[PDB]
């Protein structure tokens, strides 16, 4: 990749939103970005889950079908995917790992969708158990697949009125992760790096343990939930990284509202993944579940300069904000965000922090501001004493630079948030002549 890998903490592009554009060209579509991408310093593309799904040509990928179909057998009405067929999927691949991109693979495995009816004696009663028909021939299964079963009622959550996925059965392991010849395998050949695990509130993180165990690479759970407790103790189970749900909401609750003490507020007292585990939590300001988050030129300036990994949503990047704003704000994120963190000041409609540096990275200051007027304040920030400092936005109107004197000080300022009128609401400043 342009700048950090993908395993050094660099950023996310997710490249979908909900209900992309039928027709089978999302794989190409994405493939025809990723040089884009690229020079924009995306380490890794997190991609939809790409096997034949129950709604077939219209699946969002969530209702898996045959787990071996990646859009290359006739089922379920379709041969390809949504997405795309099979020999797409691999393209678009092939041209990620030429870029140096990694490709993080949504990997769905809580249930399972678009079975025949049978029998189900556990139930006494009829299920949509029976995957004999799979095209691929690949990971049949029927009732004694999912719950409930002989071996016990359920597990820990079920999602939609799907089929639930017994893991504990060694037939299901053995097609899922633990072979030579399993999804996991089957993903792992055609050159799928990373992992992102779809609901893993529904199954134990033994689970994703051991996938991980198998296979190795990046991972990331969607563990949707604000119980910071509950989300690390499943991160620590796993092995996996976590998405920070509740930095999210707390960015909404500040951003939209004129309320920068609730986001501090919660990073102070480890309310957030974060502020709590920076090398677990996985940032985002919008996903194609949920997207609340109305004020985001903040909340993109936040985790693109605050600890953590973020994540870019497509559509922000590619449709809503202006998208030179955000190659900006991961060219900073690549050049100049690393160390430990302090907040320097904050009220409603202001927060002021610095990140102190970190092996190459020099640090920085980022200074928010939510109001309708330009922003200036004395602060101390001692670890730039006696130093040229340079914004790297250009948010002021072009180039500016101030001096910190050797006492710590310095007059810092940030613009209007008016993006109506090209006044963004950051500044963001380090050392002068990096770049
Ligand atoms: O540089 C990439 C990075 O940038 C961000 O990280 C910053 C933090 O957000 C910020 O708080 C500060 O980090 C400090 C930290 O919070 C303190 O607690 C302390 O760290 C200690 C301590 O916690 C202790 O455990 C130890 O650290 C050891 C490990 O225990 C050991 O296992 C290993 O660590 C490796 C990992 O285990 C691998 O997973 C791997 O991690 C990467 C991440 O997963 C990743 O997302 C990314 O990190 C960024 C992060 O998300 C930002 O928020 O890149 C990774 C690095 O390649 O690889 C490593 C390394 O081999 O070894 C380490 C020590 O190197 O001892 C600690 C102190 O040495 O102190 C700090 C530092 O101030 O600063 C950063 C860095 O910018
Ligand atoms: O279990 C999947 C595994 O089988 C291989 C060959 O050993 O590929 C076969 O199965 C794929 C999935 O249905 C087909 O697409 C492929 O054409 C077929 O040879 C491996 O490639 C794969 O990992
Ligand atoms: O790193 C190899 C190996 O470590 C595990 C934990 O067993 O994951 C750790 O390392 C990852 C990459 O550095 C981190 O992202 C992760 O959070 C951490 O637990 C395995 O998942 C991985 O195969
Ligand atoms: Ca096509
Ligand atoms: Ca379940
Ligand atoms: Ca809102
Ligand atoms: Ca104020
Ligand atoms: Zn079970």
């Amino acid at each position: 990749a342009k700048y950090s890998e993908l395993e050094k903490g660099g950023v996310i592009m997710q490249a979908f939103y909900w209900d992309v554009p039928s027709g089978g060209i999302w794989w190409d579509t994405i493939r025809q970005k990723i040089p884009e991408w690229y020079d924009a310093g995306i380490s890794a593309i997190w991609i939809p889950p790409a096997s034949k799904g129950m709604g077939g040509a219209y699946s969002m990928g969530y209702d898996p079908y045959d787990f071996f179909d990646l859009g290359e057998y006739d089922q379920k009405g379709t041969v390809e995917t949504r997405f795309g067929s099979k020999q797409e999927l691999v393209n678009m691949i092939n041209t990620a790992h030429a870029y140096g991109m990694k490709v993080i693979a949504d990997i769905v495995i809580n249930h399972r969708a678009g079975g025949d009816l049978e029998w189900n004696p556990f139930v006494n009663d009829y299920t949509w158990t029976d995957f004999s028909k799979v095209a691929s021939g690949k990971y049949t299964a029927n009732y004694l697949d999912f719950h409930p079963n002989e071996l016990h009622a359920g597990d820990s959550g079920t999602f939609g009125g799907y089929p639930d996925i017994c893991h504990d059965k060694s037939w299901d392991q053995y097609w899922l992760w633990a072979s030579q010849e399993s999804y996991a395998a089957y993903l792992r050949s055609i050159g799928i790096d990373a992992w992102r695990f779809d609901y893993v509130k529904g199954y134990a993180p033994w689970v994703v343990k051991d996938w991980l165990n198998w296979w190795g690479g990046w991972a990331v759970g969607e563990y949707w939930d604000t119980n910071v407790d509950a989300v690390l103790n499943w991160a620590y189970s796993s092995g996996a990284k976590v998405f920070d749900f509740a930095l999210y909401y707390k960015m909404d609750e500040a951003f939209d509202n004129k309320n920068i003490p609730a986001l501090v507020s919660a990073l102070q007292n480890g309310q957030t993944v974060v502020s709590r585990d920076p090398f677990k939590a996985v940032t985002f300001v919008a996903n194609h579940d949920t997207d609340i988050i109305w004020n985001k030129y903040p909340a993109y300036a936040f985790i693109l300069t605050y600890e953590g990994q973020p994540t870019i949503f497509y559509r922000d990047y590619e449709e809503w904000l202006n998208k030179d704003k955000l190659k900006n704000l991961i060219w900073i994120h690549e050049n100049l965000a690393g160390g430990s963190t302090d907040i320097v000041y904050y009220d409603n409609d202001e927060l002021i922090f610095v990140r102190n540096g970190y092996g190459d990275k020099p640090g920085l200051i980022t200074y928010i501001n939510l109001g309708s007027s330009k922003a200036g304040r004395w602060v101390y920030v001692p670890k730039f004493a006696g130093a040229c400092i340079h914004e790297y936005t250009g948010n002021l109107g072009g180039w500016v630079d101030k001096y910190v004197y050797s006492s710590g000080w310095v007059y810092l300022e940030a613009p209007a948030y008016d993006p109506a009128n090209g006044q963004y609401g950051y500044s963001v400043w380090s050392y002068c002549g990096v770049g």
